[PDB]
């Protein structure tokens, strides 16, 4: 790392205060195709824990599915005529360390096997003792579910060193889109459900920060 | 702004590190300027439920190696270690969602329509309300987007970077409420991360290919 592959600590402050939900988009104004590639390339890298990259984006371009999602969309519905492109982040069911999914997780490592065994029983107490993971469905779900915010996050940052506008979404009806969507042949709903969604483009109104202060979230034991 | 290209650089710089520099401490600005990028992370309803506990002390370390498998050798070597808590029974009829509306600055009719609002985001659309876990996680998933902003910008500035869930999370919780940071009916552990420098190189890790994670509905 050296000053040209870094930012100063003002711009780094400047990208995160830019970084704002945009809930009013320009319809006349569409995100690039190598752009937006871009955007999704900031999700396809982010970290995951184990390596897991439990998550799929689904692009939602299509006008008469934007429209349907209206009725159960609330938190974005002033926005699915208008923005230039919507992701729904779908999250991996069951992810556990026995299953198929984790093989996959596992082979693009490049580890030998006595490794693989090694990392595989890491992987087991993290799931089971560690985190408590196999508790239900519902929690092992929501583990992939988390690791989908980090790849949401840097969508959104990335979005915004590019001068592009978003907004994060949760506010939808989510037994209503996984039946949508999966009905819509996008998912098969025995592997993955919805975990979140993001709208992105330019905005058609304008946004300061409110945010507690340092003080007030930042806690130092030394 | 910046270039796809210097977007991409970042998100290729930043990786997972499990090998730092014992003598290279990150200055008290640049560990500031990276918990700013936590801070200033966005969150449902700008809840913000989180606290970031900076765990410097040695002897604190020393004891986490116990029950923290993911990140023993980095407690001994990494420049600053944060654990991130989220909020407990952040229930929408909870005083600390009433907070978060009195400070979003919405009268008493305001007030009444966003909590039914929310109301009807955590009891239907979500159903956060089936178990206390389910609540907490869904806090928890906010305080991954903090992380993964503190991850990116601690790149940005250099600087590199572990995030960490490789600990007993129960015995973590049992350990930093003993120590008194924070009441543990309100907050829980819910992931952490380590910040430093690399002490050498660190071989970028795979990824599934655009194409295996993209699908396009138009
Ligand atoms: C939430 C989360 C938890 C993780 N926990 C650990 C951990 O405890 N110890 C560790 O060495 N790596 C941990 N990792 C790092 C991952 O193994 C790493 O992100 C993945 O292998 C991809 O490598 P990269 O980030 O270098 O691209 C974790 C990652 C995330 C996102
Ligand atoms: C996971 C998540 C889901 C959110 N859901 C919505 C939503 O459905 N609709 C909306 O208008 N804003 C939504 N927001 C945006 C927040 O209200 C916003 O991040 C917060 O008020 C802080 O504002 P800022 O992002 O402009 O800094 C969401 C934010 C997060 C992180
Ligand atoms: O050792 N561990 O508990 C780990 C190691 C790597 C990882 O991504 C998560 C947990
Ligand atoms: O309309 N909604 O459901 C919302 C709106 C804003 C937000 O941060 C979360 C949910």
């Amino acid at each position: 790392s050296n000053a040209m592959t870094q930012l100063t600590r003002e711009q780094v402050l400047e990208l995160f205060h830019q970084r704002s939900s945009t809930r009013y988009y320009d319809p006349a104004k569409k995100i690039s195709d190598e752009d937006f590639e871009c955007i999704l390339e900031c999700g396809r890298l982010s970290p995951s824990s184990v390596g897991s990259e439990p998550w799929k984006f689904l692009v939602i371009q299509n006008k008469t599915l934007r429209e349907k999602m209206k009725s159960f969309s609330w938190g974005m519905m002033n926005q699915l005529d208008n923005c230039s492109h919507l992701v729904v982040i779908l999250a991996k069911k069951n992810a556990r360390y026995d299953s198929p999914f984790f093989e996959d997780v596992m082979v693009r490592k490049g580890l030998n096997a006595e490794q693989q065994q090694a990392a595989l029983a890491k992987y087991k107490a993290l799931q089971e003792e560690d985190m408590k993971l196999l508790e239900s469905d519902r929690t092992l779900f929501d583990w992939c579910s988390k690791q989908t915010y980090i790849a949401l996050a840097n969508m959104l940052t990335g979005a915004a060193a590019l001068g592009i506008d978003s907004c994060p979404i949760e506010g939808f009806h989510y037994d209503k889109m996984n039946e949508c969507l999966a009905e819509e042949g996008l998912f098969d709903p025995k592997e993955y459900a919805v975990s979140v969604a993001a709208t992105f483009g330019y905005r058609s109104r304008d946004i300061k920060k409110s945010r507690k202060a340092l003080d007030e979230v930042v806690r130092w034991v030394e």
